[PDB]
């Protein structure tokens, strides 16, 4: 109460942050490029934006958690948080953060595969792995690991993007159990996370596992995974039935394909990732270990 938690208002003033683009909008969120020029000459830093696209108060609420999330982050493979713009005359909240020119993977990988080879599916991937390797020391659980939100910063470097579904370990448990569940990824979602609402660090590596798949199926038209999975299960099925089915399948070992061209050893690792056992899964050191000794171990 006396003393309200420190911020920064001053450091993104709202009118000197310039919108330079629409970048698109999510769930709860919406993000634009803008430049923060306060030498009002034209110049200053390019960044991106998020906002809310419905701003009730418990979104808000989950905002400035995710916000607090993100910078408590500092790593390579992770977007750099920038600070906070409370515009409306500070009646409102924006989150600013480092502005990544490619895009979402999912995007680059369907637009840019002129540059796309499987070393550099490689690189991305150990990358991937090595930001959630950070994100496990702090117990923080991403619980929407997939290539639409990771962002390219360039050919040689991906950073996970977002956090807006970003959980913290309670103290004594190694999961966190989502008790007002909202709008699901359940394409990506472990099995028990469908069926108990169940997330950890294991969790994500079968997330993982789902987003190794779709950087080796390229975003290949009917290669995604709701495509492939609407495939075995029917493509006719609607609403909870999805659900039940998809349940099904994956508790009995039904799993999404080999890409083609994936290598062996790399849908070795997917389906290791994709393990029901969730004490089997890999850990994302492992992950990061055995993806850059493969690297490594190419002729050069
Ligand atoms: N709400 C919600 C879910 N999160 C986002 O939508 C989200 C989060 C982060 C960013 C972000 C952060 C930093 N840089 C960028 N760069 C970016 C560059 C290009 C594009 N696209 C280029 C192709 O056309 C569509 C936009 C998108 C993002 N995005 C974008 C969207």
């Amino acid at each position: 109460n006396l003393y309200f938690q420190s911020m920064d208002p001053t450091q993104f003033e709202e009118r000197h942050l310039k919108f330079l683009q629409q970048l698109g909008k999510g769930n709860f969120g919406s993000v634009e490029m803008c430049r923060y020029d306060p030498l009002q000459d034209n110049t200053g830093e390019v960044v991106a934006v998020k906002k809310l696209q419905h701003s009730t108060e418990e979104h808000l609420r989950d905002f400035e958690r995710e916000i607090e999330i993100l910078k408590s982050l500092q790593h390579d493979n992770i977007v750099k948080y920038k600070g906070v713009c409370y515009s409306a005359g500070r009646r409102n909240l924006k989150l600013i953060m480092e502005y990544l020119p490619y895009g979402s993977l999912r995007d680059y990988l369907q637009k840019h595969k002129e540059r796309i080879d499987h070393i550099k599916l490689l690189q991305y991937t150990s990358q991937i792995c090595k930001g959630m390797e950070y994100l496990g020391t702090k117990r923080y659980i991403h619980r929407d690991l997939a290539t639409r939100n990771i962002l390219v910063e360039n050919e040689n470097r991906v950073k996970i993007g977002d956090f807006g579904l970003t959980k913290v370990l309670p103290q004594d448990k190694e999961y966190y159990k989502v008790k007002e569940p909202g709008e699901s990824p359940i394409f990506w979602y472990a099995p028990e996370s469908l069926t108990e609402s169940k997330f950890s660090v294991a969790s994500d590596v079968w997330s993982f596992g789902v987003v190794l798949y779709e950087l080796f199926t390229y975003i290949e038209k009917s290669k995604s995974p709701p495509a492939e999975f609407m495939r075995m299960i029917g493509n006719d099925k609607q609403g909870q039935m999805i659900v039940f089915h998809l349940i099904e399948l994956l508790k009995n070992n039904g799993r999404l394909p080999r890409p083609d061209g994936c290598p062996d050893e790399i849908y070795m690792i997917m389906t290791e990732c994709w393990n029901n056992n969730v004490n089997q899964r890999p850990s994302f050191r492992d992950l990061a270990l055995r993806v850059d000794q493969i690297r490594d171990n190419m002729a050069g």
